[PDB]
Parts: C-alpha cells; structure tokens; sequence
C-alpha cells in the first residue's frame, strides 16, 4: 500500500488511499476536519498528566518507508484526560508535505498546517494518539534540533539510527498552552485503519524553523533507490459520519 | 512569636511554640508523623497536573525572619489530586536544622529528614501545601543551585533579592517519582495555625549536596544584629487526633 504521490510513477503501482485494504472504507475514519463552532464542551477534558516526558535519553529512530519513526518504548505514560485507563508511549512519527499550508492530516476550520506530529500510546479505546500541529516559524526550535540532526543518517527505508540525549517534553508547546484540545473517536490514518483510536488534537501549534522543516523532504526517501523523496505522506479528509467532537474549553 | 531556638536568649523573650496565639492549640494541627502501616488507600489520589512548573524565569526571594521565602506569584497552577478546585502557586519556603536527621517538620515512620520544602497554593480546603523531604547526598543538585547562590545576599531579615533564571520543575524529583504521596487535613505550621490546609507529603526525597545544605544556616539570620543564624525553624509533632491519613499507592 502507499500514498498518492507514490502511485505517480508509471513503472510499478500499488494500493493508493483509493484502494487501501478493508476497514479503511468504514463509517468512522480519520483524519477529519474540526469545525470549532460545532464542538461540544466536556468539563472532564482536563489536561493530561504527562509521566516520563521529562526524562532525557537517547531515542532509537528509523525510516519505516512511510515516515520517520521514533521508538519511545513505554518510557513515558499518560493518565487522565477522561481516558478509560492509563496509556504508555510506544512511538512517535510525523506527516508532512512541501508547503506550510497542506501537510497536516487533520485541519481546524479548513486550515491545514505544515506538519502534524503523532505520539502513539497503547492501552495499558486501545490507542490514544496525541496530535500536534506544526507551523513554520522565523526562529529555531532547540527541542526539535536533536531529531533533525539524525535525519541525514536514515535516508533510505529501514535504516536504523539513534537520537542524542533529548526529552519528549521539550518538543511540545509549554504546559500552559496545553489546556485547549479536541477529542473524538477515530482510527489509524494508515492501513489497516483499525477504528480503535481515541484522538486528542491540540489547538496550539509547535513552531520550527523553515530550515528544520526542509530537512525532512530533503533527506528522507520512500524507496531503496532514492528516486522519490518523502513528502505528502498524508491521507485525505474522511467524512465525519455521525461522530461528535468535543473540546476542553468553554 | 518565635521558635524554641529563639527563646534561648536570656535577653528578650517571645512566644515560643509553647505559647503561640490561639488556634495553634486546636484538635487538628500540623505537622504530624505518618505511620505508613496505618494509612488508607484512595484510588482518586492520582498524580497532580503541574501547570507552569516548566516555565523558566527570575524569582523574587526574601528572608521573612522565619524562613527563606520565594514568591511564585500565581505563575504556576495545580489541578487534580482529588482537590476540590484548582490552586495556584503563591510562595515556596523551607524548614531546616543543623543535622541530616532532624530538620523536617513531618516525619515518615519516626524518621525526620534534613530539610522540608513547602510549596503553598491558594484556592483559586483553601490552602494546598505540597511538602517534599530533602536529604543530604554526595552529589550536587543543579536544580537547587540557583536558590543557594542568592542566600548570601539576603542574610538579615527583610532583605529583598532575586533568583536567576530557573524553573520549579527542576527542583522536584522526576515525574516518575511523584506517584507515591500522603494526604491529610491539617493546618499552617506557624501562627495563627489556620486549619484550612490540605497536605500532600511525597515519599521520595530530593537530594542536595552537604555543602548546599550548610549554606542555609551559614548565611541566614533571624535577627537584625546577625547574632543568631537561622536553623531549627521547625514546629514539634502535633497529635494526630482522629484524622485519617491516605496514600496514593496500594
Ligand atoms: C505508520 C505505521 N502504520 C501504523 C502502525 N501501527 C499499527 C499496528 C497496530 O499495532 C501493532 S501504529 O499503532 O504504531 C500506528 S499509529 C498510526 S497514525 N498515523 O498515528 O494514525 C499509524 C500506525
Ligand atoms: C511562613 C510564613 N507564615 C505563614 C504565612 N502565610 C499565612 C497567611 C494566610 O494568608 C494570607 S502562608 O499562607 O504564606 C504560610 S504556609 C505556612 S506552612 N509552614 O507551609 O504550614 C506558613 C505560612
Ligand atoms: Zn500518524
Ligand atoms: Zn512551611
């Protein structure tokens, strides 16, 4: 299976979003477009208790042929946010493009951002995915620097590597900016699209420099022969269906 | 009013703990001695959501004649921990002595520590005071360094000063070590001893170097003439009464 951009090569052809295996065609798919003016408030949506996010250590990364995967291996844990149980951090990856206005899978009021980050948590419901919007800024983001530096070494798919001493916490916006977010039931945005995901999309975006952003498409490749750089690894908007989207603030 | 150590001077005499004004003689006073084997578990005692603890800024400090006060001025906020409402950080101070085994007001199983830190929060119940035990170690604590350096400048009572760029978070133990704590209703440990305090005492202590610890008694003074260094600003154990002490873990 692959994204639209990958089917463009006349030579060889795979299952683009249009033909992704069963379950991707179901009643409750992600991503969606959040219409703020139509979201219901739920007081219980109190900020997450972030455990293990302040720990500094080396992170094993790899190009999985679809994105840059960073293994968190249960080092972190999250509690609260009206979640049924406790979830642990498993992996972290991103979705991007070549512009600063159409690289995020989700969108808030018809607005797509530069990139979108996904921190996946397995139930210790089933998956609790925290999604952050990223926006290109005129200033460098020290928190993201460690991740950018390891990019040149994992160019081709399946390459393993490691990220220098860093902590998840420094990659997110301040704790005082994590009050406002959106909740809704959905699915994985890639096959097989298991509808066992509880989504939390935050309003405040993370700003990274234009040069840090360009490093992704420049160093990462989808193929072994390094003919197609990695970008546009984004799935198109899915119909809201009958689902209801909530927000933490009133 | 003053502590025992201050009444020792034959010249002049004030109200030692023995004669502290009304309310200090009531049915539910703090500190107490936590008997772990007799504490009741309460699942609701889930870890606090620490807001504004990750912010780095200059902190105004002053010797208030009873301890080293550090104004947090509502910069931080705490939510959860089965608290009735949200509380904001107002001030931070400490209680110590000259040894490493009898400077903490509270005690866990007949054991007193080197120092005890108190981060006071006003109700945005009434006061939510987080108490941390401090222990002398063989390694320096970078998180506490900023506070130690400002000590020499606030020797005499009522001296104002400022602490260099630092954050509350780096002064506490890791987030993964803040799972176990104790809850109980009590009062201020100094006059007038208002019984409007919800206490949270954490099990894991903060370790600081023996030299960092000695700086407190060496630089701080109770009096204008700097004849009596500051130490033993600790109130003696108060009877548990009929109160019940809970713990977050089972
Ligand atoms: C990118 C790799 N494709 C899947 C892989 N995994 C699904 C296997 C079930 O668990 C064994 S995953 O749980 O790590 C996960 S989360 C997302 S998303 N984009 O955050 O909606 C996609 C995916
Ligand atoms: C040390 C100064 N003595 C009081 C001052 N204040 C009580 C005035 C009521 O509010 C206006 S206080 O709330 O900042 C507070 S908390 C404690 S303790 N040791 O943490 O139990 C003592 C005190
Ligand atoms: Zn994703
Ligand atoms: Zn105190």
């Amino acid at each position: 299976w692959c994204y639209e951009i990958q089917t463009e090569d006349p030579r060889s052809s795979c299952l683009g979003p249009e033909k992704w295996p069963g379950a991707c065609k179901e009643n409750q798919q992600s991503p969606i477009n959040i219409v703020t003016a139509r979201t219901k408030v739920n007081p219980r949506l109190t900020p997450f208790i972030l455990v293990g996010y302040d720990q500094k250590q080396q992170w094993p990364i790899k190009n999985n042929q679809h994105t840059v995967e960073m293994t968190l291996g249960g080092g972190a844990c999250i509690i609260g946010g009206d979640l049924p149980a406790r979830y642990e951090a498993v992996q972290l990856h991103l979705h991007w493009s070549n512009g600063n206005d159409n690289g995020s899978e989700h969108s808030i009021d018809g607005r797509h951002f530069a990139m979108e980050m996904h921190i996946v948590h397995k139930k210790l419901d089933k998956f609790a995915v925290l999604a952050f919007m990223i926006e290109v800024g005129d200033k460098v983001n020290k928190g993201f620097q460690p991740l950018v530096e390891a990019l040149p070494s994992i160019s081709k798919p399946h390459s393993t590597s490691t990220v220098r001493e860093s902590s998840l916490q420094d990659m997110l916006p301040p704790s005082t900016k994590m009050y406002t977010y959106f909740r809704y039931n959905g699915s994985l945005t890639t096959p097989n699209c298991d509808e066992t995901v509880i989504w939390t999309v935050y309003k405040q975006p993370i700003k990274i420099h234009k040069n840090q952003f360009l490093e992704f498409s420049k160093n990462l490749y989808y193929d072994e022969d390094q003919k197609l750089n990695m970008k546009d690894n984004v799935r198109p908007l899915q119909p809201l269906g009958k689902r209801q989207v909530f927000k933490s603030h009133a």
